[PDB]
C-alpha cells in the first residue's frame, strides 16, 4: 500500500531528468495500483558543490550539512515540479512537517531534515512515519553485488542481504558498493531495524518498471531488516 | 563564548523546581561573564508515561518518539516562562529553528526535534550550531559512575550517570566538532563557572 | 452532520479508546472534531510553574500546552481518521477543518477552559451539538460527592450554569465540564446544545445523540 | 517599564489619522523614559461594515467575529506602518505570537485575536503577557461620567472607581475585567482624541 | 478544466449583497459544470481609504501598497467565508502559498501578494500557477469598448482583440499582459452583474470582451 | 544608512572563494561604519542549469521561475552562514517577510520572491521597504560606458538609462534610490564607492 522511493542524488547529476516523466507514470502507474507513494531526493553533485565552497571559506560543519540539506531541497522541488497534480505542493522541512503533508492523502517529496545524517535517514524516517513496509533505493546500478564491481572482473547480483552487512561496511570489515554506500547510516539501520522496514535497492533507470520491482519479476537486491 | 545546558528529565520529576530560580541567576552573571546559554530539556516521566500509554495501544515507534518530544517540549516551556526577559519567547521545533532563534542574541530553550534519537543529540546539534566548545548536562548526580573525573566518547561507543549521552548521533557530533562534555549535579547550577574551570567535581567526557 | 467532541482531563489520569466511536460516527454521516482537556498533567505543570512565581498567562499556557499534548496522544491513535496537525487557535481550527478529516485540538488561549474551545470549535464548524465527555454519567439534582441517593438531571440550560457562576447553584462533576463565561456565551449565541455524558459510553454515542440512553442534556436558552 | 495602549475603532473613522504621527513621538518620548509600548487596534466602522454584509448573506457568527478582527489588524498595519523603526514589523494573531513578538524589545502592534471577545480583552491580555501595570484605553469619550445624576442634566466625569464598580455601572467585557483583576491592571480611560502623557480622564483600579 | 476569476475591487461597494449571492451562486454553478475556480479579489474603495489615509502622513510606498494588499485580503476572507465547504479555508500570501493551497482540490480565494503590481497580475500568476487557459475579469462593464462609453457616443463592445492592441487602448497591467502572453492565458472581459450566466459566458452565449494572448 | 547590495550571479562561479571572503569582510567594514547591509543574491549558473533541465521535460513557466527562486535562495543561505553573527539567521520568501526580519536590526540576505521577475526587482523592492537611498549592485563590469567596450559614465540618471527590469525601474523611480553600478571585485572598497573616491556609475532617480 505505501511505499517510500529514495533518489540518489546521481540522478540528478546527469544530462537530464527525462527518467522523471517516466517517474511520472511509475507514480500514476503505482497510484492507479492502489499505492500511495513517498520520495526522498538526494543532493547530488550540487551538494558536494556548495558543501566544498562552504569549506573552503571556513563554513562549520553544521552549516556545510545544511547547504547539502537545501541542495536536496532543490532536487525535490524539480521533482514535486514534474509531478504537478499528483502531488501535494509543498516540501516539508522535517518529519513533523511530513506528517502533516502526507495527511493530504497525495505523493509527498522531500529533501533532508537535520544535520548529521544522509537522506537515507531521511528515507527511513518517513518510510516509518507513513508506515510504509517497503523502502525502494534507486541508484545508477542494478543492485548489490557479491563483490565490488568496478573493482573486481564480472560479479553478479545478491539477490539479498541483511541490515547486518550494512554495518559490517560501516566497520570497515566489508568494503563499500554503489548500491550500499547509499545507506551506510546508523539511523537508517536504526530505523528499518526498529520498525522492519524492507528495502529494495535497484537502478533508476528501471523506475518504468518499479511496480515489476515490487512483485519481483526484475533484477534488483533485496536488504531485510534484522 | 557560548554553552549549551542539557537538564536531565529528572531535573522536572521532582515535586520542586526552585532550582530553576538559580539558574536564571547563573545565566544573568554567565552572561555577565560574556557567556550565551542555550537551553536543552529532556522528557522526564511525563515523557515516558505518555510513551507507555501509547505503546499500550499500538502505536507506532515514529509517533511514540513524537510524545516524547512533546513532552520535553513542555518542560522547555517551563524552563523558557521562567526566564522571562533572558530568554528569546519561542521554543523551535528542528536545528533550523533553533539556528533562527538563537540569531536573537538571547537564551533559547529548546525540546526534542526527531524520532530515534534523544535529546542529547539535539544539546549536541545545537552545541555544534552555536559554535559551543562545551555542553553541560546537569543531572540528578555529581557525575558518571567512585566518581570518573575523566572519560573519553570512545568509552561511551562502549554501547549509571552515563545513560545521558548514550546516543550514537550525540557522540558523532562532539567528535567531529570536538566538543567537551560536562556531567555534573543539577543542585549544583550555582557554580557552573567553578564547573566550567574544572574546580568543581564532575565528570567530563573528552571528544575522540 | 458536524459535531464537536470535548474528552475530559480526566480521561488521561487513567492508566488507559474513542477510535472506536468515530469510526461509527463517520459511518452515520458525521464529521467529528476533538477537543481534550489538561488533565493531571496540566496541574502539575502549573503548581510547579506557580511555587516558583511564574505569572498567570503563562500558567494558563503551560495548561494549553498539556492540553495540547493529549491531543497529539488522541491525534496519533487516529492516524488516517485525522488531519495530522493540532490547531493553535480558532483560526488555524478553521483551515484544518476544511481538509474534511477528524481534527484534534487543545486549548487556544489564556484565561478560559478546553470547555471555551469546545464552544468555538463547535460555532465554527456549525455544530449543533456539543459531546462532553467526563468521569460520570451526567449532572445530578445535588452533588453526587457530598449527597446521596442522588437522581440524574436529563435536562438544564445554561442559565443553570451562570447561575452556578453567580454562586446561586452548586458545583459538580458533570456541570464543572463546562463552567466558563465564553463557551457559555457562545452555545447560546448559536444555539449548541451541550450533552454531558460518560466517556466509558463513548462507543454509544449515537444512541446518546438520538436520545436513547443515560445523559444530561444542556439547551441553550 | 511596559504600557499598553488600547485605539477603539472610531479613532480610525475619521477624516484622518495625523494624530498617529504625534503618537509615534509619544512613543519614542516614553520609550526615552523608560517606558516599553505595546498597542491593540479595534475594527471600528470597517468591522461594522463588512461584519452587517456578511450578516446579511447568512455568514455565520464565528466568522463575523473573524471579520471584525480582520479589520482591526487593517488598523494595526496602518498603526504599525506609521511607527516603522520604532515597531516589530509583525502583527501577532494570538496571545502566543504576541508573547514571541514582544520578545524582540520593540513596540507591537495587535488586532484581535479570537472570536466571541473585543479588542478590549486582547488588550487586557496583552497587558498580562507583557507584565503591563497599567493598561490605557483611547476611546470615544473622555473617560466614565455618572449615567444617573442627583440633578437633571448635570453631567460628572467620574475620575476614580474600581472594576466592581464598573461591573456596576453597566466597551470592557467579562474577560477583560476577568484579566485586568486577577492581574491587578490599573486602566486609565480617555477620548482617543488626546495626548498621553500621564490630565482630564478616568482611572479604574483592580480590586 | 480550471478557470480564475478576477473579482473588481467595485463589485464590494455597490448593490453589495446581492452581488456576493450571485458570486456563491455562480461558483457553485462552475463546480457543477465541472470547474476548478480560483478566485482574486480586488481591494476596492478600503484599499484606496487606507491608502490615502497613510499617504497623508507620509508612508512609504511599500507600505501603501501593502495596505491595499491587505485591504484586498479582507475582501478575500469575506468570499471566502460566504463559500464554506466549497473552499480551501486559506488565503495564500504569495504564489508559493497559493500553489501549495491549490493543492487541496477546493476552491481557493486570493488577494493581493507584493508591492509594486496590481491584483490583476496576482490574477495572471494565479491562472499560469493553476494551469488555468482561461481568466475570466468581472468588472462593472460589459466588456472592452474602443473609448469610454461614458465619455463618448457611438462607442461599440468589442468582442473579440488581442493583448497588442489592449496594450494601446484596472484591466490588466504590465506583469499581467506579460504573463498571459507567455503561459497564452485567454482572457474574458465582463460584468459581474452577469456572473448569474458565467456559463453561457464561457460557450459565447452571451455579451463580454475576450482577449487573445499574441 | 541603510543599503542594499545587490550580487550578480557570475560572482558564485569564478573565483568563488576570494569572493565570498571580500564579500564577508567588506560587510564587516561597512557594520563598523555604522551601515546596515541587506544582501540580495542572483540564482547563476544553479538556476540556470535546473530552469534548463525542467524546461527540458515541459515544466510549466511559473515553476521554472521558481526554480530559478530556490536556487538564488540557495546562494543566499551560503552568504548568510558564511556571515554568521552579523546576519539574521533567516532568508526571507517574500517582501513581507524581509519587513519583518530587517526589524531585527541586523544583516539579512535574501534571494528571490515572486515568478515573472529578476532578482534586480528584489533588490529595488528590498531597498524600497528598507528605506535604502542606496542600491549597489555588483556585477563583473567596473559600471557604465557611453559605448560597451566590446563593441567600441561616472552619472547618469533612471530615464537617461531607458541590468534593470520594468519593476525595478518603476520602484527606483517612485521612491528616489541611487543605483550605483560596480564591479564586486572592487568590494574591498565599497567604503570609497560610497563617498565616490573609486571606479563605478552612479544611476541618478527621474
Ligand atoms: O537529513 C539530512 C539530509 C542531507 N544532509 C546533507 O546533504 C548531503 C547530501 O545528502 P545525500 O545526497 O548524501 O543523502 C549529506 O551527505 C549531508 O551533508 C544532512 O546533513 N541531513
Ligand atoms: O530529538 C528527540 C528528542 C526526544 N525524543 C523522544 O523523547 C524521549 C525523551 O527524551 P529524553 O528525555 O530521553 O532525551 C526520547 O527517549 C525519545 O522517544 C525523540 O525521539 N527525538
Ligand atoms: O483555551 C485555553 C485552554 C486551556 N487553558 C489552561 O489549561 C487548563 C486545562 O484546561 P481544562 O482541562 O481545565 O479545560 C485550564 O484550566 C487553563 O489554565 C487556557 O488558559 N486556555
Ligand atoms: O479578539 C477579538 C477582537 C475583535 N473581534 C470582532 O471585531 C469587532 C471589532 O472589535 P472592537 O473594535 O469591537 O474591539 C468585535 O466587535 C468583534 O466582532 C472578535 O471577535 N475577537
Ligand atoms: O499583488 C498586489 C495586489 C494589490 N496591491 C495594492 O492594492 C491596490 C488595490 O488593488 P487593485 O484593486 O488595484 O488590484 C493596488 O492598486 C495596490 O496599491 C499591491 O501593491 N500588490
Ligand atoms: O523574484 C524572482 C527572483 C528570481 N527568479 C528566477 O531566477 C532566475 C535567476 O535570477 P536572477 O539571477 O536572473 O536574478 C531568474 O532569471 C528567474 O527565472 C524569478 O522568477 N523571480
Ligand atoms: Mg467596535
Amino acid at each position: 500500500m505505501n511505499i517510500i522511493l529514495k533518489i540518489s542524488g546521481k540522478f540528478f547529476d546527469e544530462d537530464n531528468v527525462d527518467n522523471l516523466i517516466v517517474l511520472r507514470q511509475s507514480i500514476k502507474e503505482l497510484a492507479d495500483n492502489g499505492f500511495r507513494v513517498g520520495i526522498v531526493t538526494g543532493g547530488g553533485s550540487t551538494a558536494r558543490r556548495y558543501i566544498k565552497l562552504a569549506r573552503e571559506i571556513g563554513i562549520g560543519e553544521a552549516y556545510l550539512d545544511l547547504l547539502g540539506i537545501w541542495a536536496s531541497r532543490l532536487n525535490a522541488y524539480l521533482v514535486m515540479f514534474s509531478l504537478q497534480d499528483l502531488a501535494y505542493m509543498h516540501v516539508p522541512q522535517s518529519l513533523e512537517e511530513f506528517i502533516q503533508d502526507w495527511s493530504h492523502g497525495k505523493v509527498v517529496v522531500t529533501g533532508g531534515f537535520q544535520p548529521g545524517q544522509s537522506t537515507a535517514a531521511v528515507a527511513a524516517l518517513v518510510a516509518e512515519a507513513s508506515s510504509s513496509k517497503t523502502l525502494v533505493v534507486a541508484t545508477n546500478v542494478d543492485g548489490v553485488y557479491e563483490k565490488d564491481p568496478r573493482i573486481y572482473a564480472d560479479v553478479k547480483l545478491i539477490p539479498h542481504l541483511t541490515t547486518q552487512d550494512l554495518r559490517k561496511i560501516l566497520e570497515g570489515s566489508q568494503s563499500v558498493q554503489a548500491g550500499t554506500y547509499e545507506l551506510l547510516d546508523p539511523l537508517a539501520i536504526k530505523i528499518v531495524e526498529r520498525s522492519k522496514i524492507r528495502v529494495i535497492v535497484m537502478n533508476y533507470r528501471k523506475l518504468n518498471r518499479i511496480i515489476d520491482i515490487l512483485k519481483g519479476e526484475e533484477v534488483s537486491s533485496i536488504i531485510e531488516p534484522v
